[PDB]
DNA sequence: GACCGGAAGTG
DNA sequence: CACTTCCGGTC
């Protein structure tokens, strides 16, 4: 509850422990979901909202483009990178 | 079945 | 605003 997406895979990725559904994964920011169904359902739960996907989950991550928070690694399969540009931004403080 | 982005809905 | 839902492209 409350939380970004982008928050959340940071979240399971600091902790290697969850590399079994999602790890990082080659150049700084590149991250891969080993199981994509395990996260989007991890991500399901966390908001309540249990018929979560990942073809779902994944449109969430193509808006983080334009938003320059991520971006997808042409060619490699459920992988993406985390881009600090935007990251930056979505880290700064906001009302409440 | 990815992956894409348009379009409409949500609180 | 930051997603969720849905779906018709294209590979």
């Amino acid at each position: 509850g409350q939380i970004q997406l982008w928050q959340f895979l940071l979240e399971l990725l600091s902790d290697s422990a969850n590399a079994s559904c999602i790890t990082w994964e080659g150049t700084n920011g590149e991250f891969k979901m080993t199981d994509p169904d395990e996260v989007a359902r991890r991500w399901g739960e966390r908001k309540s909202k249990p018929n979560m996907n990942y073809d779902k989950l994944s449109r969430a991550l193509r808006y983080y483009y334009d938003k320059n928070i991520m971006t997808k690694v042409h060619g490699k399969r459920y992988a993406y990178k985390f881009d600090f540009h935007g990251i930056a931004q979505a880290l700064q403080p906001h009302p409440t």
